[PDB]
């Protein structure tokens, strides 16, 4: 599958979820690239204008591709893989609640999933994985990627 062929990669948020602080979706989302710089030789910033490689944006129902969502429940977020455009894009369930916590549905945690999908990694069938398709909420202070998804990502990079 695809990868990012360059090791400086851009991101940027489109817009904000109003469930959050605008600070705290600013930190959630460095925080969640941080995860996977930590395993890879990939360097990740934050941009404000133009065209970002991956660009982070908040929607509900149809919002302009193949992928619309589904109200509350159901799809939490997705995410395209590495490629010009669209690709790497990051898109969030705006009828979701997002929070910092244990409470709603994680913002970190979820985006550590889509980023992974941003990357070019794909489900994984370990529970224990946070490229596992079920969202589960684990102490994010204390957050550590699994074995899985350390295997998985370090074949596509480094
Ligand atoms: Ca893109
Ligand atoms: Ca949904
Ligand atoms: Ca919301
Ligand atoms: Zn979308
Ligand atoms: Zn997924």
């Amino acid at each position: 599958g695809p990868v990012w062929r360059k090791h400086y990669i851009t991101y940027r948020i489109n817009n904000y979820t109003p469930d959050m602080n605008r600070e705290d979706v600013d930190y959630a989302i460095r925080k969640a690239f941080q995860v996977w710089s930590n395993v890879t030789p990939l360097k990740f910033s934050k941009i404000n204008t133009g065209m970002a490689d991956i660009l982070v944006v908040f929607a509900r129902g149809a919002h302009g591709d193949d992928h619309a969502f589904d109200g509350k429940g159901g799809i939490l977020a997705h995410a395209f893989g590495p490629g010009s455009g669209i690709g790497g894009d990051a898109h969030f369930d705006e009828d979701e609640f997002w929070t910092t916590h244990s409470g709603g549905t994680n913002l970190f945690l979820t985006a550590v999933h889509e980023i992974g999908h941003s990357l070019g990694l794909g489900h994984s069938s370990d529970p224990k994985a946070v490229m596992f398709p079920t969202y589960k909420y684990v102490d994010i202070n204390t957050f550590r990627l699994s074995a899985d998804d350390i295997r998985g990502i370090q074949s596509l990079y480094g």
